[PDB]
């Protein structure tokens, strides 16, 4: 499927047993989801961009279903304004930028 | 061209006669560049990022070349870690996400 950018590229993902809307973000190295609970151990980390830095929790080997596709990778959790799917997971589903 | 996401999708842009590196950022609605001198007048603009909202300077009808593709649009100048090419300009060059 081809996705134009006239509107934010939002898709439905499945994690921890529930569905969520997320933003496909080529400008993000990793994936960050709103504050939630996840099984396993995590490490503190800080990420920054417009507006400053926020503290998140880094989880490894997390299973996430993006557009009915199973991809596994690093997931950050913190006070982000919106769920973001980063390159670390975009590459796994064979997503590319074209023009 | 088709750009894979294993690495950051950086491209060279041409603005004001000089070359610069920028990131193709589908997660950004707007285009934000690091501090620089742009012609004409500006108006205040409040944008929301990962770390909160900030005020930036907005310049309209700016000629920007992206990968040899000419575009004319709104460019915002403010504190940012990288030059960001958002959806407003990505749509002008016919960029899409495919998988
Ligand atoms: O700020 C954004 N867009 C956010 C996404 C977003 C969308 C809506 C609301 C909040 C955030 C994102 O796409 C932009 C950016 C820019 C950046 C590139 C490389 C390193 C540092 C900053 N890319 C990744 C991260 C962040 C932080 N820094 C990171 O390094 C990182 C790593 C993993 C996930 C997310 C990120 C960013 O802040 O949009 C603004 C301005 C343009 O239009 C509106």
């Amino acid at each position: 499927p081809q996705i134009t950018l006239w509107q934010r590229p939002l898709v439905t993902i499945k994690i921890g047993g529930q569905l969520k809307e997320a933003l496909l973000d080529t400008g993000a190295d990793d994936t960050v989801l709103e504050e939630m609970s996840l099984p396993g151990r995590w490490k503190p980390k800080m990420i920054g961009g417009i507006g400053g830095f926020i503290k998140v929790r880094q989880y490894d080997q997390i299973l996430i279903e993006i557009c009915g596709h199973k991809a596994i990778g690093t997931v950050l959790v913190g006070p982000t304004p919106v769920n973001i799917i980063g390159r670390n997971l975009l590459t796994q589903i064979g997503c590319t930028l074209n023009f």
